């Protein structure tokens, strides 16, 4: 009866992105941000990071229900993001930008998160292309860790040591939930990263994490 | 108080809205109002009514135009003195005042109850106890006061104290707040007419982000 | 219901009681419901904003068949669409008001009698009435009773292509004075005549930080 994602909306004649309602399978409505320009456009959007302004070091509660703001920063939510890519097939896209405002993207075939219960695991399809390489196959069938629910196979807490919260393993190679530190860092691996792009010590100035039904 | 709709951005909060953004509440019996909520900041749910944060929107402005609210949902805006009165007639909304510097540093000031009366009575503020805050309390001097525009003098000087500091406010012997003072960026020579908090950054110092906001106490 | 009981402006908005500048839906003579961006700020409110450029995150730099239906965000920059602007000018008289911004703070603003944009098959043909006032001076009349031009659609009255030499769309001639959908390339510039300029404004060396384009019905 109503949209069911941003590709629907785009289909109907809205071309700019921007914040729009869609239907969940469920027919729970969900007010998502559509990316109607990038590759093809229909893509709704689950994170972005712009500049810094929104705190990505959180807790599990927070993960699970979204935060941020509509005008800039945010993560969806986990609960969301498992409703969203639970029933089909949705390709995933990402997008960063770095500080002299050079582009690049992975794009991958298929990818969605598992319920709380199976901890939000990743299930990700196969790389497909992208000027950023592939940082995140390795994360494939990992739980997703935050610093108070520590799910990660290293020892000691992934999501503390490198200030953010992700599929952590031993612990990444990509790293978009963390620190906004803007260009080049010392420190290692705690920023906006992405191992095979920029490396471990060089945080994005804009990450945007997508999906589209394939 | 509407039993039908959400009457607060804190009434969306408890419902699942867990983004910051523009969304609907429904005023005491019964007018719908388009609002700013932070989901953010200090556990969420505060509904946002006065915004700086790139100078984009000139704050110099006239009684009318303060009355009906101004500038734009994408930045900077007053969202008008009857629509406040509106908001906080009753009944014991808690006022938090962010301010961020060019440094990114962090400073606020929460007060126990804010409300403003209607414009027979020019708006007048109704302030209840200083409780915390980084910036320090440079309001509760202002309490009990009228609102005032260049075009409206209802201050306490014997000029015009929101042509002298540029603004619009609720000024008495002028002002130790100014938050609808210019946009000067960072320090300035000239006196007390920037986005300025006394017991925060000074008379001299005009903040980069401003944001004034309500929540049920 | 919605089509008839609903907005057709930004200018009934206003009148409706939306103060604040910010998206709408309004509805179109055809009863297509458009989302909009409505000025209610600047010179008395009730604009239908149809291009804004505030910091470069979109590019402009685009072909037929983008400018025909509209691309960007609602949360910064875009161009509203060829056709909705058409139908959104088609029936009655709308003034035009162009503001811009410069890196140092100074804005100014063009505004003219009437401005109209005729349908795809007539290649979207600026019908611009008289320059009224404005700071930044009129560097748009010389552009009247144009085609819009993109890079792939050459519609000019240049022997070479307009759009590409300055790397924009326009309602180009032989070729500008006015480019306001050229490159966001952050005030002055050593390339010629690309970027965000208006000639009579800032020149052909200067490209503004905002630029928008709005109409109302006059
Ligand atoms: C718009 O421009 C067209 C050219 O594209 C003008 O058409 C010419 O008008 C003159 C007299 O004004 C005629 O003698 C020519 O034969 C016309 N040329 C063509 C190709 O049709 C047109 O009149 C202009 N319109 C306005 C309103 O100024
Ligand atoms: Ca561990
Ligand atoms: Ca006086
Ligand atoms: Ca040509």
């Amino acid at each position: 009866t109503g949209p069911r994602t941003c590709k629907d909306l785009l289909d109907r004649g809205h071309f700019l992105s921007g914040w729009h309602t869609i239907y969940l399978p469920d027919c729970r409505p969900l007010t998502v941000l559509c990316d109607m320009d990038t590759d093809g456009g229909g893509w709704t959007v689950f994170q972005r990071r712009v500049d810094g302004s929104v705190d990505f070091y959180r807790d599990w509660a927070t993960y699970k229900q979204g935060f941020g703001s509509r005008l800039g920063e945010f993560w969806l939510g986990n609960d969301n993001i498992h409703a969203l890519t639970a029933q089909g097939t949705s390709e995933l896209r990402v997008d960063l930008v770095d500080f002299e405002d050079n582009y690049q993207f992975a794009k991958y075939r298929s990818f969605k998160v598992a319920d709380e219960a199976e901890k939000y695991n990743l299930v990700l399809g196969a790389f497909v292309e992208g000027s950023a390489g592939d940082s995140l196959t390795f994360h494939n069938n990992q739980s997703f860790s935050t610093k108070d629910q520590d799910n990660d196979l290293n020892t000691g807490n992934c999501a503390v040591m490198f200030q953010g919260a992700w599929w952590y393993k031993n612990c990444h190679v990509s790293n978009l939930n963390g620190r906004y530190l803007r260009g080049t860092h010392g420190s290692f691996a705690n920023g906006i990263n992405w191992k095979s792009g920029k490396g471990y010590n060089y945080s994005y100035k804009v990450s945007e994490m997508k999906v589209r039904p394939a």
